[PDB]
């Protein structure tokens, strides 16, 4: 019954232009997800032709 982390705001989305990122403080876990239809390490290109 617990839930409280930190959602990476757009002001800190420099490591992912078109992608999201969840940073867990209590559990040092800086995870960074990106739009499935995205390309590039920093998420700068896009390929969602689908």
């Amino acid at each position: 019954r617990k839930g409280h982390f930190s959602r990476c705001p757009k002001q800190y989305k420099h490591y992912c232009i078109k992608g999201r990122c969840r940073f867990v403080v209590a559990e040092q876990t800086p995870s960074c997800v990106c739009d499935e239809g995205y390309i590039g390490a920093r998420c700068e290109r896009v390929d969602l032709f689908y």
